[PDB]
Formats: structure tokens, C-alpha cells, sequence
């Protein structure tokens, strides 16, 4: 089944000044870093978080990337049963 | 010494505990291993539980990978990641 992932720290990063807030570049970075071949299509920014809806296997791959540094900011990745905003 | 990462406590019923269910989890791990293991240093960081243990202890903990605790599937893994302060 599907799962919701929250990513924190993009706003604090250097990528934040981008037109889209650095959203796509973040998702692109996550795809490269996992090396499991994760595919991130749609993501959104609500509040300080970046929200992703993914399958169970994908969720584990993202959680592995927790604590990595992106654009000069530490990424915090969390699984949640919260409804997608 | 070895570092162990545990995932799935947040999804469990013990998550609502005062200490996040850390103590109940470690208590469960000690009993389930049947080695009469003593778990010294542990912490909750993000969705993960971190444990610092000797090598033989790690093997018994690793056997419990995939087991269900408090209604949540546990993913137990060894890592060379530094333990967070």
C-alpha cells in the first residue's frame, strides 16, 4: 500500500532560493542518492515540510537517506500516517 | 562495539508511551533474544531507535529483524553510521 513521507530542511538549505523552492532539485537528489532506482514524480511543499506519497518499499529507501546533507542543510525524513495536504 | 538501527517503533502501540516506547522496546528485545542480554546505551532519533552493543549481542538482535512488536513490524539493521548525540 501507499505511505506518506515528510522531508524537513529544504527551506533552511541553499536550494530554497530557487523558483520552486528547490523542490524538484531535492527530489532529483533523493533519486540519485538512493541507488535503488526510486522514482519521485510528484511532491509538494506545505509549511516547512516536503510531502511525498510512495509505496512501502519506496518509503524504506527514503528513510535510509535520513541525515544526509543537501544544499548545505541536513535532511530529516519521516514516515507518517497523516493525510496528504 | 556495534551500532544497531531499529525501525517501526513509531508505527507501534508503544509509540504513545511517555518515553516514546523506548524502554518497553528494549525490554522486549532482551526477553525475545533469550540470551539474557543487557542493552546499555540507546536513543530515539527520528523514526529510528539507535543501540550500541557488542558484536555477539548484535547477532541475537539481528535475528529479531522482521518480527512484530506492539503491532508494528521491526526492521533491525547493523550500520557504520555514527550514533547521533
Amino acid at each position: 500500500n501507499k505511505t506518506v513521507i515528510k522531508i524537513l530542511g529544504l527551506k533552511n538549505s541553499k536550494a530554497a532560493s530557487n523558483p520552486d523552492g528547490g523542490l524538484r532539485s531535492l527530489l532529483d537528489f533523493l533519486e540519485r542518492k538512493s541507488k535503488e532506482k526510486i522514482t519521485l514524480g510528484r511532491g509538494i511543499i506545505d509549511g516547512d515540510y516536503v510531502w511525498l506519497k510512495v509505496n512501502k518499499d519506496d518509503a524504506q529507501h527514503l528513510l535510509r537517506l535520513n541525515g544526509f546533507t543537501y544544499a548545505g542543510a541536513t535532511l530529516t525524513i519521516e514516515e507518517t500516517n497523516e493525510p496528504m495536504p
